[PDB]
């Protein structure tokens, strides 16, 4: 079901969660090594993710579930600021910008965060 495939994606945010906190560590005890290898990894998560959302949000639509494409159109929404932030994020690493990396990563947080609310409620309206 599009339930099932909520899961699916929910469980795919929370490995890009697990790996960003692992490479938060990995950046912040200066191993670049790892940290490159990091970024790459939450880049097929985050690629990953969208193609599922984009799939549930098509899902929710063709079903007419008004509220479910409401709330998906706007967390897909808060999806985008995430992958902008953390493209920018992964340019300042190449860049060996480390003031911006850490900008960055903090903000791809607080997106983070603050868009949990809705991701829950999505959950109940599928
Ligand atoms: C993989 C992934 C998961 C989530 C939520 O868990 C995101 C939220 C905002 C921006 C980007 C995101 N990327």
């Amino acid at each position: 079901s599009v339930k099932s495939e909520y899961a699916e994606a929910a469980a795919v945010g929370q490995e890009a969660v697990a790996v960003f906190n692992t490479m938060k560590a990995a950046f912040q005890n200066g191993d670049k090594e790892a940290v490159a290898q990091y970024l790459a990894r939450l880049a097929s998560l985050y690629t990953r993710h969208e193609e599922l959302l984009n799939r549930i949000l098509e899902k929710a639509r063709r079903e007419g579930n008004k509220e479910a494409v409401t709330l998906m159109n706007e967390f897909t929404a808060t999806f985008q600021t995430g992958k902008s932030i953390f493209n920018a994020m992964v340019a300042a690493f190449k860049n060996g910008d480390d003031d911006s990396f850490e900008s960055y990563l903090q903000a791809l947080e607080k997106v983070t965060a603050k868009g949990e609310t809705l991701a829950d409620q999505i959950a109940k309206a599928l």
